[PDB]
Order: structure tokens, then C-alpha cells, then sequence
RNA sequence: GGUGCUAAGAUUAAUCAGGAUGUUUUUGUACUCGAAAGAAGCUACAAAGAUAAGGCUUCAUGCCGAAAUC
DNA sequence: GCTTCCTTATCCTGATTAATCTTAGCAC
DNA sequence: AAGGAAGC
């Protein structure tokens, strides 16, 4: 308490409120808001989804390149330039089963099998070819109306079936005597069915990649998840200990016993007493929780024992050396023949590894050569799987090293682990967040520490540092209610396991074979029991015999899709048949159920849902929302990440204010107090503005010095307050973010509307005209300009003689879909033809927008440019032209940077940079001022009037409009629309988006940089040339 | 109040292994025109190619590219 | 040139490590 | 949300 200043922090996923106040005077010395959108770090799910998607399409292509190399070595084909892409590979995969195929014809049968090699956890070619013949289609997720009923097929088969089929084809071809060796057949089946292990990942011995096993340092890990194991609580360079290890079992039971309270001289047990119990249970075969307590009664009365962990339902529980007991059951070994650190090691190998090929490898590379026999590793493999429930329990918070120190002291001194430990006895934000793999938390952590390191730097050491926390303080009636639910959840788990075992065996438990390769049944079963054994989309029943023995037929569907909601809870989850899940797509049951070919009706869903008591409240809300959710609309992931980030700063601070003897108090406030206090104090929260972070932090810094005020509150409601608040934003300099919309667009030459000659038009298509979203789109184009539909122009027969007659004679009514009302009656609208022929009509392409700025991705094949659109920007280089006295803004995009051919570096070249300079309006003899990145700050001053406004940058918008820029407000997230600006800029557009051009005659622009606290300083001296150092 | 060991309930994150699509190019068949040859490139199915722009070297269970670093 | 408007690809299967909150027992 | 052509 050497100083008098108090610091408070309101740490979020996308903001950090800052606030300093004198605990004595009550003055507000500093209020500040640091803003870094969490949206960028949360995009990591998009990065991982696209990285794994890239690896799958890469390996699917490689599988057919290896096949091309196989056909050269075997000498079956040498010139691949004349292979025909127009035969029937499904028919060739049936002819080859009995009759002989050409080498070319065989290459077509195997390549087709390699491109779709099925899942892996009548041959397929015969099942497929027959779907081709009777339905006209194989691929994907489509509907069939057989036996007078609507059913749904998908092109999914097991890789064992494809392998079986492939092997039959190739042997039948061996009977016809070519270069089909037996090594040819083996190598092909490896291409077809070969797969990597989840614990090895990508690469080989030469392709070193730190995502996978073959590390770039040279190490070759046995398992890529071993390095992800947590570290010791107290020896941070010691890996944790398996909970099935001997050491962790020993430590846990001792700390269990020392916590007991028994009728003895010291009310606790003795060193000699511990040893007998440790020794008794180690040597007794069956050991439960209460059977151990009966043994404690002999060494004394069971109801006289106190101080023990309890079950959710009130049963007592205790450690049992269970792992150890079940290990003595090994016949080809004996745990008694092994010491501690080879028994501890056996739990490390059997816990991290879950499959045969992984256990066998770790036993060789961690245990000395010849320490295990092929007969002994056999039993251990079968032993690991037979007791996955015990080895799937994880890792102790302590390393072995720590317990080896804390175990003898646990025997002798009779104190529990915490008592023992005490007796024994500028923050680097990057080091604190080195091994925290959560870019949201790690960012919002690194930001909060970068502030105190900069607040101390300019305010000296603080008296106190307060941090709002997201915890609870439930009362006795409230704390009782929580465990009431927690028990009811664990009960309905086992209620479903019981319900499952009664209907599968009739017995009380389920065989452990049943959970191999299906670790998710205990949750699939819990949903099968909530839904009353019913599929909530088809209405068909779910039999645990199919749910267990043919679980391919089911998928766990997110009710409200994950792409929109990001709700990963149980309430957003149902167990339904697979084909029903795929037909649903990215929809809610409301949007989807009625328009599904195979399914219930929304009405029958509404019926079943509120006619059941086993379902949940939150699950009933989510199953029936008639709400048109979408992702472009004004989550639990945000609450977990806040608690995480806040706690890391709290712990890291108190630990820092100890070993460095700075001795600054580090206190804590809760959310219920600061929100109540906010009402009591003067808290008028401004609308949608970043002010409330800086003021919340001041309440945080004030709720501490509370015991010791009116001046401060008076000051808080001051007129001149929301004006003095400072704001600071984290600039985004990164290149190589998402470069464009993923949609691959086609273009055509046409004349539309007020057009004189040909013009390159980007196409759009209406994916489905039998939906109210697909019909609406049709009418919009139809009223505006019928000819936009490529059909009208290139097939007027179908338009004038099929579509217009349908538009006239069909209900249109609440609005309804005319095309759908035809589908129910006559089926899919068919293209015009004579003999009743003509294919179905499901989609309609039209001419939509003219081609403008794009990225070209046009095949060498194409008769038309194929392009990418909405090209995301990187930075803007601001120049000044002394002649005209105007500014000249050059815009760079993510897609202007490239990996260079020769060198391989990711960069942009002066040649390309100068070509962009040219077309952007920047004169080759103009002076560079500064570069603007995302969320840099501008100052824009009128020179005619000297009126000025502070903006923050978004990007350089509109390439046709030179020197145009989209800007964003200094104090809030976005503009309202119609907001007024300096005279020369006018008002913002009534949509919010402030898109103005900064190339006018008398305007002066200056770059503004700020620290993490909001200390602004002007810039114009950034350099001679722009920075392009890569 | 903070914190530790344990256990469970709830919710998340990081990373790996795979499936089936979707987008688009080309080709073939069907549909429309033509006596055919073919034309058209609409509409449907199928195959083949591309699939963030783009790069790597070690020639393959090949590797990297939408995060972080400010 | 300036402002208004339209638009934007997904559903799953298997596995491991880690984190936070909460309730319980014990302790500093 | 923000890229960027449409619409005037
Ligand atoms: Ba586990
Ligand atoms: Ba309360
Ligand atoms: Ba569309
Ligand atoms: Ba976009
Ligand atoms: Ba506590
Ligand atoms: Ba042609
Ligand atoms: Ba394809
Ligand atoms: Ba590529
Ligand atoms: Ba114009
Ligand atoms: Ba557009
Ligand atoms: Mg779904």
C-alpha cells in the first residue's frame, strides 16, 4: 500500500475495460477501452475446417495419382492421354466381376473406385449400377418413390465392401492372364483402403510437418497427442501422471485417508494404520467403496467415520487402486513382478494409446528391447480395450516427481496434500500464453497484461488491481437446487443405459465390445431415451439393435444448425436416421420438416414434442422455433472463453505480485454486484457504444475501495464523461486471410436491359425452385426482366409452354409456392418435349451482375471466364500528389500477394505493386504518406473550414471509384445511418456503411496511432516508400 | 475471498483420421432444332478436371496456404 | 460520383489432449 | 458484416 491508485479491468473476448481511480480522493484518473474483435480469432474453426478439407481432397487426388504410377510400373498403361472419360465405370465394375475388361477399361473401373472408397469404422458397384438403371442417378443424397412410398438413398458404403468388390474384380481379371501380379492387387488395395492413424497425422520421413508425427526438428513421435498432455501443477516442466499409474493411485488413496476422521487418539489414522489398508485393498480381489469402509471398521464402527467424498446421490466414495487390481488379472504378466516406474510407465502407454498398432510401438520404444513378448503384448492390447473405461479417464494434475515427494510425507505427517505443500514451500505476456491453445483466450489474455505493463510504466506500481469475474454465489436453497439437477442428469444417463441393456441383452449392463469404435453410445443412448426411442424427423422407431450393431444408419443432428448458432449443447442435439439428417441440411425442423420427401410433418413434430415429459425445456424451444435464423442476423463459447481469460490474468497477477515482492493487492468482483451496483450508482448505459467497457472498469476499480465516494459517482454521471473516454483498437496487419467468397462463378456473353453490345455477365442460379426461397427469387427476376433466365433465351419452348402456364393455373396461397403445388400433383416440372420425355427441372440459371472486380480461376478448357468474387482487402497505401493537392489511395488485397514460383516466399513484387499503382490513380511521381491497415485511426480535416473528424479505417472500397474508402466510427462499432460528418464529407448513408472518397481537392488526412490506453499521436512521417519487406 | 487434490454435472477449445456433397469447367448421353453431318449449352444424369488466389521436394500412407505473431 | 441494395456453400463419422464454471469432501 | 455493382 505504498501508492494510492486502483486499477480495474473488465476483460472480455473482444474488449478490455480499463479504469484507474484514487482510492482516497475518488477522482477518475484514467478511463479507457481497448477493443480487439474476437471475430478474427474465432475464425480458427474456419481455418481448421478448410485445412482438413484440403487434406482430404489432396489425398483423394493422390490416391488416383498413385494408381497412375502403379499402372506405369505394372506395364498396363503407358500413355494416359487417350483414356476415355465417357464409359460407365459402374458397369465396368460388374463386367469385370465375371467377364474380362480391357486394361483401359480396368483403369476406369479402379480409378472410379478410388475416388469414392467408402466409410471405414451384392457389391457396391452392383448396388450403384442398379440405382443408375432404375432411378437415373447414383451420387449424393436423393429421393426414390418405390413401393408407393418415399425413401431416401445415399451413396455411402463400407470400405470393406469396396475392398471385397475390388478384390473380386482383380482376381477375375487375373484369370485372363495379363500383367496383373499379386503385388499389383496388394498395392491397389493399399491405395484404395489405406488410411493414416489419428495419432500419426500427416507426413512421412521426408515430408516433415509439425502438424503430424514426423516433426520438423527431427523427432518422430510415437503418438502426436503425448506432447499435448498437461504439465504438473507445481513442476511445470514435468508431464502429468496417468490416473491408472501406481504413483497416482497411491497418492490419491493416501490423501483420501488423511482427510478421514476416525475415533482414534489423534482422531486421524496412523502411519502403520495406512499401510494395512493400502496393503489390504491391494491384495483383495474385489474392492468397492463401502467394503473398504467395513475394513476401516474392523481396525477400530463405520458410521463413526467422517470426512469423505460423496456421490451425487449421497453415497460415499473412495479410492480403490482399481487400476491396479484389474491389472493383477493379467495372466501373461504380474504387476507384482514390476517396480514402480515400469508400472507407472505401463499406464502411460495404455492410457494415451487406444489401438493395437499404437500400443505395440510404444512398448518397443519406451521399454528396453526384449522387455515384452509378442504373447505378452497380445494380452495387453486385449486388456487395454477390455478396460477402455478405466484408461479413458485421463491424467492426474500432478507429475510422478511431485507425488514421490508428497507420498512419504503423506504416510508420516498425516497431513493432506495442501497442508504438506505449504510446509515444503514485468510479465512476459507471450510466455504466459505460450502453451495455451485457444487463440480467443490467449489474445484476450495477452491484451490485458499489455495494459498493466503499460499502466505501471506510466503510473508507477499500483495500490490495488481489481478484476471482474464470471462466477456464481448461490445460496443454500440455490446450492441445493444445482446438485438436484446434476443428480437428475446422471440418473437419466444410467436410466438410458439400463433401458439400453434391458432391450439389448435383457441384462443390466452392456458388453464392452459394444463400445469399441463407438465411444459415443452413452450419449446416443441418452438421446434415444429422451426422444422416447423415436426418430424426431421420420417418426420411425430406433431399435438399440440397429443403434448398436448397425450404427451407420444414424447421425447426431444439430437441431438449429451449428453453422448459424454454434450451440454445441445437449439441447441442440437429436438422434435421428442418417438420410433424414442429410436431407435436412442447414435448416431448422420448422424450415425443413414439411418439405422433406421422407419425414414426419411439422404438425406431427409439434404434437409429439409437447406430448412428452422425457424431453427438455431448452430442447423443446429449439425443436419448434418458427424463426428464420440465418448467419447474417443482428453464445456459450463466449462465456467459457471469458472465464478462462479472466482467471489466467488473475492467477498470473497474484503470482507476479509475490516472487517479485512488489506487494500490490489483487482483488476480485463478481458480475451480480457490479450490475446491481450499476443501477444503484449512476449508470446510464449509452446505446451500442464501446463506452460501457471503460465505465464498467471504473465501477470495478471502485467496488473494491468501497468499505472506506459521492464525488466519484457525481463524476460518473457527469455530462463531460462519455466525451473524455479514450478508445484504442488493435490494428490488423496480417496478410493471407480469407481472400474471397468461396462461390465459384460462371460468366457468359450477353446483352441485358439497357445494353448496346455484348457484355460479360456473371451467372447466378436458383438452386431449388420448389422452395419458398427459390420461388421468391424466381418472381423477383421474373417481374424485373424475364430474359435474365438463361432458359428464356436458350429454351423458350419450356418457358412459354411449361412455366408460364404453371404460373397461371396454380394457387399461390399465406403465400405458397406454385412450382411446389405442381410437384405434389404431377411431380417434378419436366422440360418441354414431344413423347412425354424431357428431363426434370430443378434449377434455373440467370444473368445477374456484370463482371467487375474478380479473381480469375478459369480452366484452360473453358469457353468462358470462371471467377471468384467479393475480394477481401489487406491495406491501403496513402499517397499525396503535390500538383493537384489531392490524396491518392492505393488499395491492396489479400489476393494480390502470392507465393513466388522460384523462391517460394509469400510476397508481392514491385512490378505488380506498380501495376496496381497505375490503375488505382496513384501518379508514379507522387509522395507516399502512410499505410492504413484495418482499425488504424484517421484524422480528416477540412482545410476550407478546419472542421475535423476522427475515423477508424476499414478498407478501400469500390475499385472503379478511385480513392474511395469505407470508414467506421471512433467510439462505437458502427454508424447509425444519416449521421453527420464534417461538411466536405456530408452524411453517412442511411444503411450504416460510411463509404466516402478521400481524393477531394481540399482535405487533409493524417494517420493516428495510439497505445493500449488510448494515447493518440499524429503521423505523416512513415517513410519514403511503402513497406514491402517479405 | 482466492487457491489446491479428488470426483461428478454442465459447457467449451486445440489438433488428428475419414465420409458424402455443394460450386464451376469440359466431354458424353438424354431433351430442343436439323435429312444427316451437326447446331444449341438451355435442362437432367454420368464421367473427367479445378476447388480458398497459389506454392514446396523428399516422388509419395507426400507436404504447406482462411489462426496466432501487430 | 454517391448512395442504395443484394449478397454470402454444407451435413456427418471416428479419436486424443486441454480449459472454464458449478456441486460435493478435505486443506492452506 | 462488407464487397462492389446497380441505380440515379
Ligand atoms: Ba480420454
Ligand atoms: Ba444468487
Ligand atoms: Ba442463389
Ligand atoms: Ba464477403
Ligand atoms: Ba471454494
Ligand atoms: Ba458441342
Ligand atoms: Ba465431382
Ligand atoms: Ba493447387
Ligand atoms: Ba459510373
Ligand atoms: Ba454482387
Ligand atoms: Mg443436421
Amino acid at each position: 500500500m505504498g501508492s494510492d491508485l486502483v486499477l480495474g479491468l473488465d476483460i472480455g473476448i473482444g474488449s478490455v475495460g480499463v479504469g484507474i481511480l484514487n482510492k482516497v480522493t475518488g477522482e477518475i484518473i484514467h478511463k479507457n477501452s481497448r477493443i480487439f474483435p474476437a471475430a478474427q480469432a474465432e475464425n480458427n474453426l474456419v481455418r481448421r475446417t478448410n485445412r482438413q478439407g484440403r487434406r482430404l481432397a489432396r489425398r483423394k487426388k493422390h490416391r488416383r495419382v498413385r494408381l497412375n504410377r502403379l499402372f506405369e510400373e505394372s506395364g498396363l498403361i503407358t500413355d494416359f492421354t487417350k483414356i476415355s472419360i465417357n464409359l460407365n465405370p459402374y458397369q465396368l465394375r460388374v463386367k469385370g466381376l465375371t467377364d474380362e475388361l480391357s486394361n483401359e477399361e480396368l483403369f476406369i473401373a479402379l480409378k472410379n473406385m478410388v475416388k469414392h472408397r467408402g466409410i471405414s469404422y451384392k457389391t457396391p458397384g452392383q448396388i450403384q449400377l442398379e440405382r443408375y438403371q432404375t432411378y437415373g442417378q447414383l451420387r449424393g443424397d436423393f429421393t426414390v418413390e418405390k413401393d408407393g412410398k418415399k425413401h431416401r438413398l445415399i451413396n455411402v458404403f463400407p470400405t470393406s465392401a469396396y475392398r471385397s468388390e475390388a478384390l473380386r474384380i482383380l482376381q477375375t481379371q487375373q484369370e485372363f492372364n495379363p500383367q496383373i501380379t499379386d503385388e499389383f492387387i496388394n498395392r491397389y488395395l493399399e491405395i484404395l483402403t489405406g488410411k493414416r492413424k489419428y495419432y500419426h497425422g500427416p507426413g512421412n520421413e521426408k515430408s516433415r510437418t509439425d502438424y503430424g508425427r514426423y516433426r520438423t526438428s527431427g523427432e518422430t513421435l510415437d503418438n502426436i497427442f503425448g506432447i499435448l498432455i498437461g504439465k504438473c501443477t507445481f513442476y511445470p516442466d514435468e508431464f502429468r501422471a496417468a490416473k491408472a499409474s501406481y504413483t497416482a493411485q497411491e497418492f490419491n488413496l493416501l490423501n483420501d485417508l488423511n482427510n478421514l476422521t476416525v475415533p482414534t487418539e489423534t482422531k486421524k489414522l496412523s502411519k502403520e494404520q495406512k499401510n494395512q489398508i493400502i496393503n489390504y485393498v491391494k491384495n483383495e480381489k474385489a474392492m468397492g467403496p463401502a467394503k473398504l469402509f467395513k475394513y476401516i471398521a474392523k481396525l477400530l464402527d463405520v458410521a463413526d467415520i467422517k470426512g469423505y467424498r460423496i456421490d451425487k446421490s449421497g453415497k460415499a466414495e473412495i479410492h480403490t487402486f482399481e487400476a491396479y487390481r484389474k491389472m493383477k488379472t493379467l495372466e501373461t504378466l504380474d504387476i507384482e513382478q514390476m517396480d514402480r516406474e515400469t508400472l507407472d510407465k505401463l499406464a502411460y502407454v495404455l492410457t494415451l494409446n487406444t489401438e493395437r498398432e499404437g500400443i505395440q510401438e510404444a512398448l518397443e520404444h519406451e521399454f528396453a528391447d526384449g522387455s515384452f513378448s509378442q504373447k505378452q503384448v497380445d494380452e495387453l492390447v486385449q486388456f487395454r480395450k477390455a478396460n477402455s473405461s478405466i484408461f479413458g479417464k485421463g491424467w492426474h494434475n500432478f507429475s510422478v516427481k511431485l507425488m514421490m515427494e508428497l507420498i512419504p510425507e503423506l504416510y508420516e505427517t498425516s497431513e493432506e496434500q495442501m497442508t504438506i505443500l505449504t510446509r515444503l514451500g514485468y510479465i512476459d505476456e507471450k510466455l504466459l500464453t505460450e502453451e495455451i491453445y485457444n487463440p480467443v483466450v490467449a489474445k484476450s489474455v495477452r491484451q490485458a497484461i499489455k495494459i498493466v505493463n503499460a499502466a505501471i510504466k506510466e503510473y508507477g506500481d499500483f495500490d490495488n488491481i481489481v478484476i471482474e469475474m464470471a462466477r456464481e454465489t448461490n445460496e443454500d436453497d440455490e446450492k441445493k437446487a444445482i446438485q438436484k439437477i446434476q443428480k437428475a442428469n446422471k440418473d437419466e444417463k444410467d436410466a438410458a443405459m439400463l433401458k439400453a441393456a434391458n432391450q439389448y441383452n435383457g441384462k443390466a449392463e452392456l458388453p464392452h465390445s459394444v463400445f469399441h469404435g463407438h465411444k459415443q453410445l452413452a450419449t446416443k443412448i441418452r438421446l434415444w431415451h429422451q426422444q422416447g426411442e423415436r426418430c424426431l424427423y421420420t417418426g420411425k422407431t430406433i431399435s438399440i439393435h440397429d443403434l448398436i450393431n448397425n450404427s451407420n444408419q444414424f447421425e447426431v443432428d444439430a437441431i438449429l444448425p451449428l453453422s448459424i448458432t454454434f450451440d454445441d449443447s445437449l439441447a441442440n442435439k437429436v438422434l435421428v436416421y442418417a438420410t433424414a439428417n442429410q436431407e435436412k441440411g442447414q435448416r431448422t425442423p420448422y424450415q425443413a420438416l414439411d418439405s422433406m420427401d421422407d419425414a414426419w410433418s411439422f404438425r406431427e413434430l409439434k404434437a409429439f414434442v409437447r406430448e412428452s415429459k422425457t424431453l427438455s425445456n431448452k430442447k423443446k424451444e429449439y425443436l419448434l422455433t418458427e424463426e428464420d435464423i440465418s448467419k447474417f442476423d443482428v453464445i456459450e463459447r463466449n462465456l467459457v472463453d471469458t472465464r478462462y481469460a479472466s482467471r489466467v490474468v488473475l492467477n498470473a497477477l497474484q503470482e507476479h505480485f509475490r516472487a517479485h515482492k512488489i506487494d500490490t493487492k489483487v482483488s476480485v468482483v463478481r458480475g451480480q454486484f457490479t450490475s446491481q451496483l450499476r443501477r444503484h450508482w449512476g449508470i446510464e448505459k449509452t446505446r451500442d457504444t464501446y463506452h460501457h467497457h471503460a465505465v464498467d472498469a471504473l465501477i470495478i476499480a471502485a467496488s473494491s475501495q468501497l468499505n472506506l465516494y459521492q464525488h466519484f459517482v457525481d463524476t460518473l454521471k457527469s455530462k463531460e464523461f462519455e466525451d473524455s473516454i479514450l478508445f484504442s483498437y488493435q490494428v490488423d496487419s496480417k496478410f493471407n486471410r480469407k481472400i474471397s467468397d468461396a462461390t465459384i462463378y460462371a460468366t457468359r456473353q450477353a446483352k441485358v436491359g439497357k445494353d448496346k453490345a455484348d457484355e460479360t455477365y456473371v451467372l447466378g442460379k436458383i438452386k431449388d425452385i420448389y422452395t419458398q426461397d427459390g420461388y421468391d427469387a424466381f418472381m423477383k427476376i421474373y417481374k424485373k426482366d424475364k430474359s435474365k433466365f438463361l432458359m428464356y433465351r436458350h429454351d423458350p419452348q419450356t418457358f412459354e409452354k411449361v412455366i408460364e402456364p404453371i404460373l397461371e393455373n396454380y394457387p399461390n396461397k399465406v403465400p405458397c409456392n406454385p412450382f411446389l403445388k405442381y410437384k405434389e400433383e404431377h411431380g417434378y416440372i419436366r422440360k418441354y418435349s414431344k413423347k412425354g420425355n424431357g428431363p426434370e427441372i430443378k434449377s434455373l440459371k440467370y444473368y445477374d451482375s456484370k463482371l467487375g472486380n474478380h479473381i480469375d480461376i478459369t480452366p484452360k478448357d473453358s469457353n468462358n471466364k470462371v471467377v471468384l468474387q467479393s475480394v477481401s482487402p489487406w491495406r491501403a497505401d496513402v499517397y499525396f500528389n503535390k500538383t493537384t493537392g489531392k490524396y491518392e489511395i492505393l488499395g491492396l488485397k489479400y489476393a494480390d500477394l502470392q507465393f513466388e514460383k522460384g523462391t517460394g516466399t509469400y510476397k508481392i513484387s514491385q512490378e505488380k505493386y506498380n501495376d496496381i499503382k497505375k490503375k488505382e490513380g496513384v501518379d508514379s511521381d507522387s509522395e507516399f504518406k502512410f499505410t492504413l491497415y484495418k482499425n488504424d485511426l484517421l484524422l480528416v480535416k477540412d482545410t476550407e473550414t478546419k472542421e475535423q473528424q476522427l475515423f477508424r479505417f476499414l478498407s478501400r472500397t469500390m475499385p472503379k471509384q478511385k480513392h474511395y474508402v469505407e470508414l467506421k466510427p471512433y467510439d462505437k462499432q458502427k454508424f447509425e445511418g444519416g449521421e453527420a460528418l464534417i461538411k466536405v464529407l456530408g452524411n453517412v448513408a442511411n444503411s450504416g456503411q460510411c463509404k466516402k472518397g478521400l481524393g477531394k481537392s481540399n482535405i487533409s488526412i493524417y494517420k493516428v496511432r495510439t497505445d493500449v490506453l488510448g494515447n493518440q499521436h499524429i503521423i505523416k512521417n512513415e517513410g519514403d516508400k511503402p513497406k514491402l519487406d517479405f
